């Protein structure tokens, strides 16, 4: 963080050991944000040195209003996520992909992954979600995506996890989980 474009600017002659695609929370700066994104990128880089890191930018301006759409974000945003997954498959079809999302970015990634197709979906070895706004609606998981490849961090007092769009202090508190337990999970999923 706070801006990472490793996948967009990376060249197909120099594919890495892994690719991380991350969607930030509402109102966070850049395309990685400054809390969970960098923490996750950091933790994962400690286990896998040769890695491309990609924030979800483009139309995804992390607006407050878009939270109130069905599925927890706009289709434009979801589509930008899908684009990046497809670009990873085009550039580096043999490189494993992992993904992460925080708050509205979790909604984004969950939706995008669910709509992915066959080979491109298979490339996505693992997904970590934090303060998942559709946790109740999607019953703790991502539609059409193996539960064993999914890991959801939803703190106990975090009201978004129980179908309410309000922000408690628990929602602001995922950086340790992201750097530690979540990075280990995704590393494992890459082997």
């Amino acid at each position: 963080g706070a801006i990472e474009n490793g996948l967009e600017s990376g060249s197909a002659n120099a594919c890495p050991d892994a690719i991380l695609i991350f969607a930030r929370g509402s109102t966070e700066p850049g395309n990685m944000g400054i809390t969970v994104g960098p923490a996750l990128a950091n933790g994962l880089e400690s286990h896998i040195r040769n890695i491309w890191i990609q924030g979800v930018g483009g139309p995804y301006d992390a607006a407050l209003a878009t939270n109130f759409l069905p599925r927890g974000t706009s289709q434009a945003n979801i589509d930008e996520g899908k684009r990046l997954f497809a670009l990873a498959n085009q550039k580096c079809p043999n490189t494993p992909v992992v993904a992460g999302g925080y708050s509205q970015g979790a909604a984004l990634i969950a939706a995008a992954v669910s709509e992915l197709s066959g080979a491109v979906k298979e490339q996505v070895k693992g997904v970590a979600l934090f303060g998942y706004t559709q946790n109740l609606q999607n019953r703790g998981g991502i539609p059409n995506y193996p539960r064993e490849r999914t890991k959801v961090f939803c703190n106990v007092g975090d009201a978004v996890c129980t179908g309410t769009l309000i922000i408690t202090p628990a929602h602001l508190s995922y950086t340790i989980e992201a750097r530690g337990e979540a990075a280990r999970f995704l590393r494992d999923r890459i082997r």
